[PDB]
């Protein structure tokens, strides 16, 4: 039912961070992250490599879980219901069926209704978000452009979803059906979304967040929170970058604080344009 | 709710006939039609004309209704909710939001949930049928190729819907979501359709039915009934054509009867290939 | 500003009304007898102008003289797009309103009339919000849809109604920072975009126009939130012009009443045949 | 198997024969008087169906009744491709054979009739070996060429004859391992391909059909190894139908005899004008 | 028929099993120690063959001799597509099964091996139902998916599994009359299509093959209804081949048990890096 949602609700105002190990995960707990996202590799280092990126060894997760007390999350390949089965069995707080890993099924996503473990999925537009939720995702995030340290695609996606909801809310009761068709989304979720003027699940920004300014910007555009990986551990000073981002996120409307935690941060991740 | 469906159920095994007047409508009652479909013009005569085809003068309907006792049905232009409002007010047994009339709205169909009067809509494939029902249609029909007297498009549509339901029923629980997207149909009706191995409403053949053999063929392919217009009143002998088609439809698996009522029928409508 | 407010004051009184195209006195009295709030005087009705390749210009002023003294409702006329001199003449003839219309043959392909230089209010057509706002920016006091004039087919008018109406609602939802690129996209003047946003509607009276053949068509345009209707071809190319005219007016006045709408469609006669082009 | 063998037994008796299209009793007796082994009953002959855009369906059964009691030779009829119900009716009327024909307007664009569900034997058309074998796979008991029906032009029938006949000889030459990819290429059922290979011919009677206008045309089809001929338009649109009909039959019976072939072409009259399309 | 039934009897015993590619004795014992039901003997594993432009042929028979006397499980080998002579040699060497494989360099681009001429059973690859049925029609006793061999990426195998599995279910739903055009569309032999339809599955054992890098991948293929798995590159290019091999087998034997599946993935080591091509 919706204890899944209930669980996700506690994430509002939070930062989840990608970690490949214990020190990284400890740094994250010390920063005030509400959760870590455990990966073999963090997206920036997965970008010049043509290997098959799979969900992480479950031993790696246990090692890390016992050394921190915040929520523990992991990635699964799109469509790989067995990697999910294994991790659900292991008990994780949340699964991210993620495009950063190598797709396991080119046409079907995981039937997320078959799990007690809640799922987060990626999205770049309203129809896609609503399709992920129809399959049972409990939470959404933008895809951005993982590991590039460039906020632009994240911003595009945040606004695309927002503007489509606005167009949706501008439509009269009869116009919503043809819209549903165009979006290729289920009418029932389209109508609920219209009812709320937002997505019916929690909705985080993700991909390319490199500075506290980026994190706060996503928040000011109405996101419920943020995922950050590359931006922390590719930066000059990861603990301090991690800490500032969480502060930015907790105080996104406070320029005094945004200034303060932005001072003296060191070099952000170089990132990659193109 | 579903007294709408309930009403439609009584149509199973029936023939509805297009009439532009009283004699034609009387001929239809005498043939054993369960209903007439009242039009300014019948589709064959609407095909070499470039006029705007609208729903019929409501006086014409009253004139005809009082002179017969079978069900009375009329056409409305696609998207013309006011022509519907007027006819719902007049009390008709059923509305056909029909492609044979001149579309009034190029993007939106009538919000059929706003009416007590039940609606029939056209279709050529499963997704389209399910979109019409999502908008509140209580009954579906194929579009065929109205007024051409050629059964081929009707047959295509009957089988397209059937084969898509079969593909739908061949899919596992996770595969149904991507299918829904491809069909651009609402998941909830897709799942109900899958649950039944047929459309969730009554489903008639329509367009191009010219002989008892055609009518029975549609029936043998699993339709619940038939609409015929041009095939009757463009034929050499309309009363006898009307009578035979109803017999064919009531006895579609009976070759002895199909033969009998096909004998001596006169020339069917010339029709139009191309 | 005061001349703009003055013209807007005037146009408000058209709200809820029907304006009928006419060629002659005979037709204008049919219109007044029907309850039209005004007539729009034409050399030819749009259904006739589709059937010729002639140049279509504003009416001889004599015909506005002749008609106007036989009726007491508002008198309007069409001028060709960009033809500021045709307007100067009718401004001098004193007429209640001008329609710079795409139904006549354009006179200037790049410039509409600078409508600010006239005390007579203008109505212009639009198919979307930016176009409307551009027309209003040039001084139009009123807007109508274009639809497909003279075809008796409602489909384009309905598209145009919905497009503007959705664009207006969407614009109102945008954050104030997003309104600049949207203005660019619509190629509309920001300040008229900010005004629509503050009003939550078009800043002028806005009528449905094009292809209205029945009371159902008129009432539909009203149910989609229009303030009124223009009807040309659908009256005088129908079987019974008088009764078609009167029932359109009742439909516009009573657009949310099925009973009346039914009542006035009964035995109405054959509507304009129309043209659903080949 | 036994029903298949039973139908094949029946079709053999057509070998060496001519089957003539007819519309009426008058024509059917001309056919019987000519020595045709059967008539094929039609609402319209193919030359007439090229000159209309009408939907072309199987004949009223009454007309099969009327004709059949005036003649003693075989009675056949056409059903539309995929129209299994038209077939059910004629199966019930009892007729000697059905032709699921491309000359009538297709009823189903993806599926032919499941011919196995009928005791009446079917003939179908083909333009190549795979098509034939597919038709036989669906239960056809007999095959004919399509040619160009009703044009009076022999050129397509000859292509179709040669294509199948060469494909059959080539198939027989292939090594057994090569027969699988060839089956794929022809999109034919392997087992009917292995059967043709073991028989060194089509597994069914195979007639020439389409555009046969003279005894020379019929005899040519026979010299290319066909078992028989269908002729529609070439008889009753010729100058002297009776004499054209009788001389075709003699030509088919005597297809390797120049003297007779000469003899029956003499003073035959003007053959169908035909249509060598623009 | 009896030789076919005899071969099918044999292939059944592979059900539930894992077959592992090997190059040498050392690897084959790792496979036997892991519980593989057989090894597939190769000059090079597929991950190595992607990294060269060499011609890839069946293994030197000496290497089948050497390996076979050091293990007691089934011994299989690859022959090049269409290379019936390579098969004749291995048939003469007596090996438990042959794989006519697309991983080796094709020997004939138009013809696969006529597998009926061998007592040794063959396995072939497929990416859809028609292909499978064609392979079985040529005498394959067993089928596997192709997937993307040597890439360690499961995505193509999963597509291939689903396609065949859906096509099989759909075929079973079709009415008997629709089965002919579907056979044409798949370019498959009708009689093997009718057989799949009567069995409601492929008429042969059917394994998953290509890109299986983890126990999760193997178990997924089994949950999608496959009867078994082949694994090449994913074992011996992983960190700990022995433990990866044993845990794959347990996953295949216990594919519906999360607890075990978890248990055998724990601390497994780094799986083959793989290649998600540029
Ligand atoms: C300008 C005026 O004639 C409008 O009515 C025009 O756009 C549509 O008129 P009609 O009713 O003749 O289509
Ligand atoms: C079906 C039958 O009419 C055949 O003869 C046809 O394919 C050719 O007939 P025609 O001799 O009229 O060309
Ligand atoms: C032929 C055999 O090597 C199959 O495994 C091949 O198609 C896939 O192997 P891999 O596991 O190396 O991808
Ligand atoms: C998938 C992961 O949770 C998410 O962080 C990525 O999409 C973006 O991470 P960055 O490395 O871009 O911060
Ligand atoms: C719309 C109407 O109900 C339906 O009859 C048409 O689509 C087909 O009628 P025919 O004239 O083809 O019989």
């Amino acid at each position: 039912i919706l204890l899944k949602h209930g669980w996700c609700e506690m994430l509002k105002g939070g930062v989840i961070m990608d970690v490949k190990n214990v020190e990284q995960a400890k740094i994250a707990e010390k920063a005030g992250a509400i959760g870590v996202m455990i990966l073999e590799n963090i997206p920036s280092e997965l970008r010049n490599t043509d290997g098959v990126a799979r969900s992480v060894d479950p031993l790696k997760i246990e090692e890390i879980r016992k050394c921190i007390s915040i929520n523990v999350l992991a990635k699964v390949r799109i469509g790989h219901f067995v990697e999910a089965q294994i991790l659900e069995e292991l008990k994780v707080d949340m699964l991210d069926e993620s495009e950063v890993l190598t797709m396991a099924d080119e046409y079907n996503h995981i039937n997320k209704h078959k799990f007690k473990t809640p799922f987060v999925c990626g999205c770049t537009n309203l129809g896609e978000a609503l399709r992920r939720i129809s399959e049972g995702a409990s939470m959404i995030r933008t895809k951005g452009e993982a590991g590039t340290g460039n906020i632009i695609e994240a911003i595009k996606h945040i606004r695309t979803v927002n503007n489509e909801i606005k167009y949706l809310c501008s439509l009269d009761e009869s116009e919503v059906y043809n819209f549903a068709k165009k979006l290729r989304a289920p009418i029932d979720l389209i109508l609920l979304t219209r009812k709320l003027k937002r997505l019916p699940v929690v909705n985080f920004a993700a991909g390319g967040i490199a500075t506290p300014a980026d994190a706060a910007m996503c928040m000011q555009l109405g996101m419920d929170g943020v995922f950050v990986g590359s931006g922390i551990f590719e930066s000059e000073n990861p603990q301090k970058m991690a800490s500032s981002i969480v502060m930015a996120v907790s105080n996104f409307n406070n320029p005094k604080i945004l200034l303060n935690v932005s001072l003296g941060l060191g070099k952000a991740m170089h990132g990659n344009t193109k």
